[PDB]
This record gives structure tokens, sequence and C-alpha cells, in this order.
């Protein structure tokens, strides 16, 4: 019984913050086998930050200057080089805590926990979703960078985000584990906006699953739709296209409720156009779309 | 920037949850020191929960009737005891990753982080609040009894409750670690309904001041109001009655605003009173209720 937006448990990422100091500059980095990763920019002072050349600025560094500290020990910077938009610093010790590991990235409105920290000391966890836009809406403040999304399969975590960045706007871009950013973003201190926030319609219908098994039953409604005539809706709303692949993905939540797909998009439909009411839906007054269909049946099933 | 549900991360909780089985009843249990806490309802057949006398039922257990496991290797069970709804096993080897621990008992309105696990396995974390009528919204399905709530100050993790039952209605149910329950509720299967649940009003205030902090301000308003006015409001709104102690608890985030505790009051009065009209504050449609003012303060100053 419940629904809540649940986070992975966080304590085999905890094993693996540290504190990467580069100068004047303190943020989070993630220690796995003998590699420490944390964003480039730890290298700049905020008058870098306007135009970085952080090939340039990296000349200017040696192993010595890196300084990472896993707890109150020191670890000894053997190496270090630049992948993308992130710094892997090589240490002489590997992580006795390394769980296992894959580094993964992640599409758009897909799900995530995240550990936010600061000084490399974890402060709290919570869930998130890539945006359609490729931003996070975070909770992160300055000194969080370096802080790691991830999702865990059993006992092996899949490493999806690193912070960077808070946009003008107050949203959060950063990189996947390879350094790469989600969406067009740069690490540069220029104005840069983000796209439409457009809602995960799959998310949606899989939440509204979630609360026909968990009781809240009111929205259902006595029509049906079809996908063209459903994405007609979602276009006007701004909600993300309903692929038959989203459909598919639905299958088992279907199957568990004996709710087809297009009903429940039908439903949707109504939701959209004549609103709430007033009314709740697990305790939310608006459309929760940060839940995908495989976390519906995870927390639905009990998955440890 | 962000203001996200955040919970406390949850790894010195991970290194304590046991499985503990009696019988065929298999549920969580809290290895702290050499002693495993489990509710006292694992010794019940599902017949025996309809009436359990609980010290008629232990009679017929000896401490080999307790199945103790840590990760995949036994614990030997050398001593067994009731206190309260709570069963106490005594193990013969002290939990090697106990972390610093207190058991207190919280008041409603307080909020804890709750670890749900399966089996003595760890599958989410997330945040909650003892409500006004003393029960819990959490998220467990069967086999979560036994899953902890806590609070983590620095390195001490003050342990405040421990799943023991789903009401009729979906809502759940506990006791403190001293195995006496929040409320009036009993571990038996018969019927027991909850009180009115009534809003956490200081919470409120504390995520409305989030919400300036954060930017949002739209709701802000001209005016001011009394304890006694805006009491007389929160009464007809089903909202808990705001004391003088709430106030002085709002007071460093009426510093930090600039806004006095009685305007925002005046400003919730307005809310109550108008609806949000369609509006957001923090991305929710409703007022959010589970952030204490202290959350609302280690969150946006990133207490580790
Ligand atoms: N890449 C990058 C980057 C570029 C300019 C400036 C910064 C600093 C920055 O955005 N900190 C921060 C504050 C608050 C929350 N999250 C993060 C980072
Ligand atoms: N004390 C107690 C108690 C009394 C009757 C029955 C039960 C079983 C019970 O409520 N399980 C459960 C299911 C789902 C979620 N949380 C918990 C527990």
């Amino acid at each position: 019984s419940g629904f809540r937006k649940m986070a992975f448990p966080s304590g085999k990422v905890e094993g693996c913050m540290v504190q990467v100091t580069c100068g004047t500059t303190t943020l989070n980095g993630l220690w796995l086998d003998d590699v420490v990763y944390c964003p480039r920019h730890v290298i700049c002072t905020s008058e870098d930050m306007l135009n970085p050349n952080y090939e340039d600025l990296l000349i200017r560094k040696s192993n010595h200057n890196f300084l990472v500290q896993a707890g109150n020990v020191q670890l000894r910077v053997i190496g270090h080089s630049m992948q993308n938009c992130v710094l892997k610093l090589k240490v002489d010790t590997a992580n006795p805590k390394t769980p296992k590991y894959k580094f993964v990235r992640i599409q758009p409105g897909q799900t995530f926990s995240v550990l936010a920290c600061y000084n490399g000391s974890p402060s709290g966890v919570y869930q998130c979703a890539m945006r359609p836009n490729f931003t996070i809406k975070g909770s992160f403040l300055n000194g969080s960078c370096g802080s790691v999304g991830f999702n865990i399969d059993y006992d092996c975590v899949s490493f999806c985000y690193m912070h960077h960045m808070e946009l003008p706007t107050g949203v959060h871009a950063g990189t996947d584990l390879e350094g790469n950013f989600y969406g067009p973003f740069v690490d540069r201190q220029t104005a840069q906006a983000a796209g439409t926030d457009t809602t995960i319609t799959v998310n949606v219908l899989a939440w509204l699953y979630a609360a026909v098994i968990n009781g809240d039953r009111w929205f259902l409604n006595r029509f049906t739709t079809t996908l063209n005539d459903f994405n007609l809706v979602a276009m006007k709303y701004n909600y993300e296209p309903l692929t038959q692949d989203h459909v598919d993905i639905l299958g088992p939540l279907s199957a568990q409720t004996g709710i087809a797909v297009l009903d429940m998009c039908a439903s949707l439909k109504e939701l959209l156009q004549n609103g709430m009411n007033g009314r709740t839906i697990l305790g939310s007054a608006l459309l929760e779309d940060e839940f995908t269909p495989f976390d519906v049946v995870r927390q639905c099933s009990g998955v440890t």
C-alpha cells in the first residue's frame, strides 16, 4: 500500500564520494577502482569560468595540484587526464568500497537517484528524471558539483549523471560519467537557455496505473482513444508523443490492472481537458511524470 | 537552487538491516550492537493475528526458533525478550557496522527518512512525516514490517520508527524503537480507523519560505494577519493550529527572507481561501507539509 517518490538506497554510492580541491575550488569526486572522476571546472577560478580554455588551463596543473580526500585521509594522485568535461585523477589506491558498476548514458524521461554531496560528504538523496529538454530539476547549492546520479540493479550501480551546472533559471545540467553533457549545455559561465520542458507521457500513464493499483480510481472513465487521437491532445498540452514502444513498455501494468493502455490514455486525455477539479491522485494535485513504468513495477512488487 | 523531497543518505542504516524469520513469517530486523529489534508479530501466523496473546505465543518460542540472517550469514540468537510491541533478540556478535545511534520518539509533524526493506534487503529510501493522526503515508508491501524510520545528525542515527501495520485504508502504523505504537494502534488484525489527517501548518509555512528562497514568489501578498485570525481560517481548512512556538521555530527563515512570519501566514490564508488558480509552488499544485523548518534550513544551507 502507498506510492512514494523513492530513491535507491545510497550506501554503495556513499562509499565512493571524495572531496577534490584544485587551488581555491573544492567539489565532489567519485572514486571507483583507482580513478577519481570529477567535473573539469574544478581547475577554474570564477574568472576563468567566463570563457575557459580547459586544455590551456590544464597545462598549468600537475598531479600534486589536485587534492583528493576520502574521509579524513588524503589520496595520492599519480596521473590526470581530461575526458570531455570530466577529469579522471588516477590515484595509487583502489577504493576498497568500489561496488560493481557501469557507466550508462540515459535517455530523456529516465529516472535516477541523486546523492547530493558537499566537501565529499553526502547530505541527501532524492529521485529525479532526465527532462525532455536534457535538464534535471535537482536540489543543488554551490559545492554540490561532482554529486552523481545513479540506478541500482541488485548489486550493480549504473552511474548516469554527474552534476556540473546551474542555469540562470535554476534548473540543472550535467554530464554522463564519460564527461559528455546531456543536451546542448557547455561548462561555461554564459547564459544558456533550456528548451520546452514537456511532460513525460509514458511516465504519467505508469503513475496512473500505480494509482489504480493503490485504490485511487476516480479518474477512470468510460472512454477509449487511439494513439493518433491521444497525441493530438498531448501536443496541445506539451506532453511528449506516445509511441507503440511506450504502449509495449506499459504492457505489464495493463495486464496487472486489466486496463488497456489506450483506455488509460483516454482517462489521461479527460484529465488534461477537464483538470483535476480540486481532487488528488496519489496525494498529488498535478500529474506526476518522474516514475517510469519500470519504477512502478519495481515499487509495486518490492524489488530489492 | 531547487527544492526536493530529500531523504538522509541510507548507508548507515543499510548496514543494520537483517532478515528475521520465525516459523513461516519473515520480516526485517534492525541489528545494533548485539541486539536485533523486530516487530513482535513475527511470532504470529495470519490466524494468530485475529486476536493474538503475545505473551502466550512467546512461551512456545525458544532462541533457536528465531532465524536471523545478515547478508548470507546466520547470526546466533542467545536471548530473546519482548519490550512493548518489539522483540529484542540478543545475538552472540555485535554488528560491526553499528553506527552511533539513539532511539527517539518523535512528535506529529516531524519528518524522517524510511529505508523500505524486504527479506532484510533494502529496496528504497523516501522521506515522510508522522501525521497529526499518528499514521504515516508510506510505501510498504507485505514483508516490509521491521523497516525503520530515522534522522541523521552528522554521524549519529536517531531511529524513530519501525513499520508494523497497514490499516484497512492503506495508511501505515508503527512504533518507536522501544516498541510503543505511535497513536492508538494495536498489533492486531482488527479494523482500526485513523482520525482526521490535518495539515501540518508550520511545515507548510516552512515550505512557503523555501519557495521564496528559490524564486517562487507569486503567492506573496500585501497582507498580514494575527495568530488568532490565521487560526480561525486554519481550523476551517483542517490545518493544525499555529502557536508562538511554531512562529519561534520559523524565525531563521523569516530572518533570511525578510518576510515576517505573520505576513507569510496571511499569504497562506489567501492560498487557502482562493486556491492556487492552476498555478504551482516548487512544482507542486497543493501546499506541501512534509518539510519541517529544520529541513528547509538544512537543505537550503547544505548540511552534510
Ligand atoms: N559546468 C559548469 C559551470 C559553469 C559556470 C558556472 C558553474 C557554477 C555552478 O553552476 N555552480 C552551481 C551552483 C548551484 C547549483 N549547482 C551548481 C558551473
Ligand atoms: N502490527 C501489526 C499487524 C497486525 C495485523 C496484520 C499485519 C500485517 C500487515 O499489516 N502487513 C503489511 C502489509 C502491507 C504494508 N505494511 C504492512 C500487521
